């Protein structure tokens, strides 16, 4: 039933790829919230020649280590507590620090090995960072501390680089140059989005995510492969039933679709207990033994209805793509007007995960 | 501190004791298929060792039942997809429904050292699984003559629309499976959560409780589990990572999509889709820091949340937040958000953590 089918070779290739359209920048992986569904550790392991690996939190960090991965990791919202500091400075862990508490507890801390240190700039996604008119103290103090590893690098995040028309990524820009100018550290801005729009964006690092696994970040209806990068996930199943079904029927809860012929009805072993989202619509398309087919009625927990046909001779246990080849993940998104990265992210622990290649 | 899931053991054993009060004669199955409902498939079964049975969606999902020692009947709601499982099922003695000929086919076909429990699935009006009423018959007593089945076989159903009692379809399913079930032996089932606590002419034999076992209403009409003296069982629970200064006229969040009209302190909670916590939910939606509300201001991040906490607030890094639980209905974030209550709880990922409390 439900599984997560990655390709190492996507992954590869899609790393390689990003080098090329970045070609004088270091890559770190964005490999947070189990690596986009992907697997976070499996993720890492495909990938040796990342430069680091970004995550959101300590314990996605520590994850990596206990799997055995040496590789630098981004801590990218810096550390939640004090006493993590130890830990992180013994395991070499990058942070980002945001906040006076993180700031004040790298100052009175006593560690064996000073912390490489990213200070996150609120450039205008408001979300972490320091306000332009706190910077320059701040930054200050970060340059005077024994615990932090001269130099202090910079780093800030795009609120809007997936709309070009727009004026705000060419703002948050010059905020980050002007702070910049005159500083030793390391430069950082780009995820997805800078990489593939704006090579003014690149500096000495970029920070890829959702396009290292062969997804778009934009809303526009392109793909990975529009930006040369192949999927990397298939989430895929198989019909449990296919059943006889008569004109004027419905089908699932609230009856929501009534079927205009007599037909023959398919039900995929994937529901949203898998993570296939409830809001997909019928008609949102799904493939059956390599041909498309429409979901009907309602996705329930375990199970979706699509329609094959009065005569299709589909089978209890043929193959399903819920999306893979032939089936972008982008497609899903628009016909259920999700996002494409809470598609592939937004995945339960029952899915079989298999990797191949 | 973080992406937390408390699950109240308290309040699940309360639930089916209270379910029970409610279908005084049926027996029950514990519905903890999808990591049950998101409260953790096991830990929910060993909550509960007064059910009758466990249902679960899938022939895995029964395994790891056996594997983490449950040794309760287990019902397989959508049977089995391959043959070759059969002599599994009957080693485990898990119930099997029985919906297509291929299924009926393998258990005329199989030699089985024990025979099997067997729920025969009646399409009543859902048109999802099971055999239709002119199909029905036939297929019945082709049951009634296997040697590798129980007898009497059992007769299970499902109701489409049960959460709509203005509407006739509940009425025109209890009619087709009462037709069918006149004057069979066996056991009969078709009442879920919403069955169970609108319609009491269709308990009968066995009652299949899921959503409002977890003390979550199977209702879209504002009801939330306490209207039927369910308790809660499932807390998201997390931490603020940040409270920052924000001025007028400046937006939060991806795409800009919402400004604040005021100098004001922004909180940023450590939860987002990567965590379960759904992508829909609009600016405006509730979160409680500190016991209080507080709005959503800006898009759901993959693994941050913003709320607005006010100018001179005084919440800190690391307070406590809660997404939903007490105080905080999951059905109130399901209806601020458009998503059915049953997939916010289930539709959680691997990343939060989970703790069992009482
Ligand atoms: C600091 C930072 N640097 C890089 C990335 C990677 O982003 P892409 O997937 O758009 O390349 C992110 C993640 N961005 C979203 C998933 P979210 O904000 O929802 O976590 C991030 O926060
Ligand atoms: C046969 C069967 N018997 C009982 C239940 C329990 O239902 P409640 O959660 O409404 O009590 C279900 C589950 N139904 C939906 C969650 P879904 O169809 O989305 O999986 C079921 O399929």
């Amino acid at each position: 039933a439900a599984t997560v089918v990655i390709n190492r070779r996507a992954l590869r290739h899609n790393l390689q790829r990003l080098r090329e359209l970045a070609p004088a920048s270091k890559m770190v992986a964005v490999v947070k919230a189990n690596a986009y569904g992907h697997g976070l550790l499996e993720t890492a392991r495909t990938l040796p020649d990342a430069d680091a690996f970004g995550v959101a939190r300590l314990e996605e960090a520590l994850r990596l280590r206990a799997g055995g991965i040496t590789k630098p990791v981004l801590l990218l919202e810096g550390f939640f507590d004090a006493r993590d500091l130890p830990t992180i400075s013994a395991q070499h862990f990058h942070t980002a620090v945001h906040n006076e508490e993180q700031l004040a507890a790298l100052e009175e801390a006593s560690l064996d090995e000073p912390v490489t240190v990213w200070m996150k700039l609120d450039t205008g996604m408001h979300r972490l960072g320091v306000r332009p008119e706190q910077a320059e103290a701040f930054y200050h103090r970060l340059t005077q501390c024994k615990n932090v590893r001269q130099p202090v690098n910079i780093v800030s995040h795009f609120a809007r680089a997936d709309e070009p028309k727009c004026g705000a990524t060419e703002k948050q820009l010059a905020i980050f140059n002007t702070f910049c100018e005159g500083k030793p550290g390391q430069r950082s801005i780009a995820a997805s989005g800078g990489i593939l729009l704006w090579p003014q964006s690149h500096f000495d690092w970029v920070r890829p995510g959702i396009i290292l696994y062969g997804v778009s970040p934009l809303e526009d209806r392109s793909t990975g492969a529009d930006f040369g990068c192949q999927p990397v996930m298939s989430l895929t199943s198989s019909l449990i039933a296919v059943r006889e079904h008569k004109a004027g029927e419905p089908v699932g809860y609230g009856g929501t679709w009534v079927s205009e012929r007599d037909t023959r009805l398919g039900v995929v072993a994937m529901g949203f207990g898998d993570g296939y989202p409830r809001a997909a619509p019928s008609g949102t398309p799904v493939l059956v033994n390599g041909r498309e087919v429409p979901i009907v009625g309602r996705v329930a927990m375990d199970m979706i209805c699509v329609d094959l046909g009065p005569q299709a001779q589909d089978k209890a246990g043929d193959p399903v793509i819920l999306w893979g080849e032939g089936l972008p993940v982008e497609r899903i998104a628009e016909m259920t007007k999700v996002s494409a990265y809470e598609l592939i992210t937004r995945l339960t622990s029952r899915v079989a995960m298999k990797y191949v290649d």
